[PDB]
């Protein structure tokens, strides 16, 4: 049920409050330094019911494949091992990651042709805007 408008190759154009988001995930200073400098490309694709989100950067690459509503094991860019679930709520693609009794959410939604990712951890909100390419 995912909008095919999500599908494509997307480039970060802006990021707000990423440091405090990373810090709340427990990312350490040197890694945050490089994370803040990174300008990743996110590639969303679909094969049958299986959706893939691939993030590419000089510093770290990541890739998850999933079916909506089906928990799956994830390795995040900061090397957290999580149980994740991705869902559709109101045209938004909502990812939840759980590990060690913690939880963070990344909500990706289409806004005037951009993908806007809202990343929440413990009341810290970070917003990152992606342009299709
Ligand atoms: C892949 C760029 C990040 C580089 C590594 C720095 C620490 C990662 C922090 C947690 C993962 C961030 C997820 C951001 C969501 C997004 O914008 O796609
Ligand atoms: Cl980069
Ligand atoms: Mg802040
Ligand atoms: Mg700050």
């Amino acid at each position: 049920g995912m909008s095919n408008k999500f599908l494509g190759t997307w480039k970060l154009v802006s990021s707000e409050n990423f440091d405090d988001y990373m810090k709340a995930l427990g990312v350490g200073l040197a890694t945050r330094k490089l994370g803040n400098l990174a300008k990743p490309t996110v590639i969303i694709s679909k094969k049958g019911d299986i959706i893939t989100i691939r993030t590419e950067s000089t510093f770290k690459n990541t890739e998850i494949s999933f079916k909506l509503g089906q928990e799956f094991e994830e390795t995040t860019a900061d090397n957290r091992k999580t149980k994740s679930i991705v869902t559709l709520q109101r045209g938004s693609l909502n990812q939840v990651q759980r590990w060690d009794g913690k939880e963070t959410t990344i909500k990706r939604k289409l806004v005037n042709g951009k993908t806007v990712a809202e990343c929440k951890m413990k009341g810290v909100v970070c917003t990152r805007i992606y342009e299709k390419v």
